[PDB]
C-alpha cells in the first residue's frame, strides 16, 4: 500500500483529519450569523431554516486556489 | 497563578480566520492571516473568531431561550 496507509497512527491522515469541527447556523433566528450546537439545532430549532457548517482550522480558500486570483504565498 | 484553572480550558478551543467579501466567487470563504495580509491587501475583509463549543442558543443570545439548559 501507499506510504501513510498503515494502521499505525503516526501518519499524515491522523494530523489532517484532526482539527475539524461541525456546527449549525440557524437563519430563522438570525442577521449576525450565529453558531449552534447539534443538540440545540435538533431540539431548540426544530422546523427552522438551518445550515450545516464544517470548519477545518487550517483550510484556506486562498491557498487552496478557490478564489478569483491565485495565492501569492 | 497556576495554569490548571478553568479559564485555561475555556480559552483553548478557539480559532480565527478571515472572510474576504471582495473575493466573493467562493461564498463564505475562509482565509488565513498570512493570505489576508499578502493576498487580499485593500480588500473588504472580516476577522472571524470561533469557539468550538460556543452556542448562541445555550448562551441566551437568540430570541427564544434554550430548551436544553
Ligand atoms: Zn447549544
Ligand atoms: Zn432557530
Ligand atoms: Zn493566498
Ligand atoms: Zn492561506
Ligand atoms: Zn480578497
Ligand atoms: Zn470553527
Ligand atoms: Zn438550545
Amino acid at each position: 500500500g501507499p506510504l501513510g496507509s498503515g494502521q499505525c497512527l503516526y501518519k499524515i491522515s491522523s494530523y489532517t483529519s484532526y482539527p475539524m469541527h461541525d456546527f449549525y447556523r440557524c437563519h430563522t433566528c438570525n442577521t449576525d450569523r450565529n453558531a449552534i450546537c447539534v443538540n440545540c439545532i435538533k431540539k431548540c430549532h426544530q422546523g427552522h431554516d438551518v445550515e450545516f457548517i464544517r470548519h477545518d482550522r487550517f483550510f484556506c480558500d486562498c491557498g487552496a486556489g478557490t478564489l478569483s486570483n491565485p495565492c501569492t504565498l
